[PDB]
């Protein structure tokens, strides 16, 4: 949050929905890789694995935020504070 | 490919179609030929002798990619990064 200085409401749902297409990306791959192996070798697993349970490190948010966008500009809010002083003045 | 640096897909297919109109007129050009000596010389081609093969040759593209067009400028490609470096942020 406080690194999320400048941010509207839209981009920050963006930013949280970005983190899930790493994890979708992340479970596909490695279940992928996962039934390459074991379609070599026939049900080798002594310890007992299931599908990885929702487990979104640090790591994804790190590279979620690196990619973050100032969809309100600088300006923008000039103008708007402009427009209210322009309204509490003249009328 | 490395010569035709900043070629699109439309100049490369022109490129290549060209050589092909350039073997059409080499192959209808020697038939020409053949035919009329044929009228001059009677009987003298009586074994069908085999037509000029496919021979779309190394001069055919030489002479053909000589007129290699820049369809596209390069003002355009710092325009559109531009364009993505506004995107980024």
């Amino acid at each position: 949050a406080k690194m999320t200085n400048g941010f509207s409401g839209a981009d920050l749902t963006e930013i949280c929905q970005r983190a899930c297409k790493l994890a979708i990306r992340e479970s596909i791959e490695s279940e992928i890789r996962r039934e390459r192996e074991r379609q070599t070798n026939p049900s080798a697993m002594e310890v007992e694995e299931d599908d990885p349970v929702p487990e979104i490190r640090r790591d994804h948010f790190e590279e979620a935020m690196r990619f973050a966008r100032r969809s309100v500009s600088d300006n923008d809010i000039r103008k708007y504070e402009m427009f209210a002083q322009t309204l509490q003045q003249s009328r």
